[PDB]
Order: structure tokens, then C-alpha cells, then sequence
């Protein structure tokens, strides 16, 4: 198809963010004189047909908050899908790093509201992300923020997507039935925002802290959560507590996440 591009065209550089993402890469598209992340099938995928599946959804995404594709390597092995590379790096380091005279309050509804647009149109799409965190949110110039679009999959709304047995998550970040049952849909990845949300609201420290993995769902459960972070806006807070409800049904949509965060700018 017309995302083929020449393997030769690319000189492969260092892992991406120290080894963090796996099997990706820094790359530069030499023609072109343009950086671009490389992520390969290596050896932790004896899994060809998962990375293929992974590349259509991403040649069918086209959003200004998805991290854009460029092209694909998958005529023969080892298969490549090439991406843009943003230059400065993820969220997460960005919030701990930053001046916070320059990313204020302001900054912070901005770079929430292009996620949670982002979020809305995967919602559209009835694809899936199921690891939204700022560690894989990217940032561009001027605040842009863009989410990382790696390992989607198709789920229509209404369905739910079920890991396999001995499957590992980011447990922090984990829905309570996706925890329970391995069961994932669009409400576990809205489960997983209000989460996001909190480290955006704190610039960048770590959830629960203090709280042992082992002891997450027990606290989720028996109805704790995350407690309002100082000078964290009631409405926001709200919209995380939403986004933590115990029932999926009950998590409010994307596209009313998105509406939330436009609201609060004009109630601003
Ligand atoms: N398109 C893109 N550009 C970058 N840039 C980047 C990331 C980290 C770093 S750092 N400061 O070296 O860790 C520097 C640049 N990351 N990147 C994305 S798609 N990374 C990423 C991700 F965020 C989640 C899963 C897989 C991934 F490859």
C-alpha cells in the first residue's frame, strides 16, 4: 500500500528513551533529514500477525493530539512502523522538569484538553488504547501534546477487549475490572485519563504513593481514591472522582470529558 517506504531510507540510531518502550527507536529518514521513532518486531514478539494488526489501526488514525504514522516497513522482515519523533520528550518527565511559571495552571487545562480530544476520537473510532499515562504522552512545541498510538486494537463500543492469562499491567493506572478480570474497554482507558489527570494536576508524582501494588484493588474496592491535590480545581477533582467511578457505565465518555475541559476554559 502507499505507507511502504524504503528500510534503506532509514539510519537506525540509539533505543528511544533509554529502552523504556521496548523495541523502538531513533531513526532518521536521511532523504528527508527528518528524525522518526522506529518501533521493530524483535525478539519479544513471536507475535507477526499482533504487530500487523497494531500498524492498520494506526494507518487509519489521523489527529493533531495521535502521534502521526509515516510509514511502514512489513515487505519482508524484520517489519518496521515508522512514526514522527517528538523532540522533547514524554509528559510525565516534562511535568517534573518543567518552570512551573511557564506550564501554569493555563498550560495544564491545555494539555488535558488536547489529550482528552485525542481520546475522544479513538473513542469515535472504536479502537482502544489501554495504556494511557503522561509517561506516553508526548510533547511538542508550544504545549502541544500528543498521544503515543502504539499497541491499539479495534473494539467496537459496547464490547470489551480481554488480555490473556499472566498478562502485565501498569497496575497504578488499571481500572479495578481490568485488575480483577483482565477485562479492558474505552471505560478502563477513561479510568486510566482521570489517572493521567492527577499526574498533569501534580506535575508528574506517582500515584498511590506509599501503597503497595498487592493492595490497589483492595483500596479501589472498598471505595478509597486518590485524594484532591492542593490547589487542584473542585471541577477537576470532580471529573477525575467521574472518571474513577466503581461501574464502567457509570465513567462519563470521552467526548463528555473533552466537553468538561472546553467548559472550564470559558468558565475561566
Ligand atoms: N513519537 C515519539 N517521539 C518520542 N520522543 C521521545 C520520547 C522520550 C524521550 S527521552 N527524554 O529520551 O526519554 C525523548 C523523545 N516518543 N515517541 C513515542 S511514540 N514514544 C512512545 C510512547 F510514548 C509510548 C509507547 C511507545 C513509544 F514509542
Amino acid at each position: 500500500d502507499k505507507w511502504e517506504m524504503e528500510r534503506t531510507d532509514i539510519t537506525m540510531k540509539h533505543k528511544l528513551g533509554g529502552g523504556q518502550y521496548g523495541e523502538v527507536y531513533v531513526g532518521v529518514w536521511k532523504k528527508y533529514s527528518l528524525t522518526v521513532a522506529v518501533k521493530t518486531l524483535k525478539e519479544d514478539t513471536m507475535e507477526v500477525e499482533e504487530f500487523l494488526k497494531e500498524a492498520a489501526v494506526m494507518k487509519e488514525i489521523k489527529h493533531p493530539n495521535l502521534v502521526q504514522l509515516l510509514g511502514v516497513c512489513t515487505l519482508e522482515p524484520p517489519f518496521y512502523i515508522v512514526t514522527e519523533y517528538m523532540p522533547y520528550g514524554n509528559l510525565l518527565d516534562y511535568l517534573r522538569e518543567c518552570n512551573r511559571e511557564e506550564v501554569t495552571a493555563v498550560v495544564l487545562l491545555y494539555m488535558a484538553t488536547q489529550i482528552s480530544s485525542a481520546m475522544e476520537y479513538l473513542e469515535k473510532k472504536n479502537f482502544i488504547h489501554r495504556d494511557l499515562a503522561a509517561r506516553n504522552c508526548l510533547v511538542g512545541e508550544n504545549h502541544v501534546v500528543k498521544v503515543a498510538d502504539f499497541g491499539l486494537s479495534r473494539l467496537m463500543t459496547g464490547d470489551t477487549y480481554t488480555a490473556h492469562a499472566g498478562a502485565k499491567f501498569p497496575i497504578k493506572w488499571t481500572a479495578p475490572e481490568s485488575l480483577a478480570y483482565n477485562t479492558f474497554s474505552i471505560k478502563s482507558d477513561v479510568w486510566a485519563f482521570g489517572v493521567l489527570l492527577w499526574e498533569i494536576a501534580t506535575y508528574g508524582m506517582s500515584p498511590y504513593p506509599g501503597i503497595d501494588l498487592s493492595q490497589v484493588y483492595d483500596l479501589l474496592e472498598k471505595g478509597y481514591r486518590m485524594e484532591q491535590p492542593e490547589g487542584c480545581p473542585p471541577k477537576v477533582y470532580e471529573l477525575m472522582r467521574a472518571c474513577w467511578k466503581w461501574s464502567p457505565a457509570d465513567r462519563p465518555s470521552f467526548a463528555e470529558t473533552h466537553q468538561a475541559f472546553e467548559t472550564m476554559f470559558h468558565d475561566s
